């Protein structure tokens, strides 16, 4: 039909993967400040002996 | 005390910094989706008059 | 310092991991603006 | 139209927020891994 439908169906298509790896990419970044949490507690465990 | 104490405490400052601006950031990005799906829901409820 | 200095490399590769998934993410938003350029232009012949 | 082409104008500025929140958000990820660094540095004399 329209160029709309193809231009709003791609969107939509597009719009899925960029919430997929947006998604993903938190539960990276989480990840990471979970290890730099351990980095930070041990330092302090450390100097506490 | 120790030099391990001052990273310690600079790293734990660093990362409230890094996890403040990771929440802000989230929050304009869901906003910026927000918009984006306005968009394509007005595109298709055009086409389909 | 056994798990520091392994908690230390573990989050390098973390750190890329991130760093190139952030740089997909930003090809794929530079695709979905594209598009959204391509319906802006056609709203403006309205 | 009169809406899409608004929503596209707000689109574009909250982009570009982004993309600064962004971009900031490394500045302080990089100053934090130095930080890192240092601590690892120390970690390797033990």
């Amino acid at each position: 039909f329209s160029q709309l439908l193809a231009l709003a169906s791609l969107l939509g298509q597009q719009q899925a993967e960029v919430q997929r790896c947006r998604e993903d990419l938190q539960k990276k970044e989480s990840l990471m400040m979970e290890t730099i949490a351990k980095i930070k507690a041990l330092a302090l465990e450390h100097h506490h002996h």
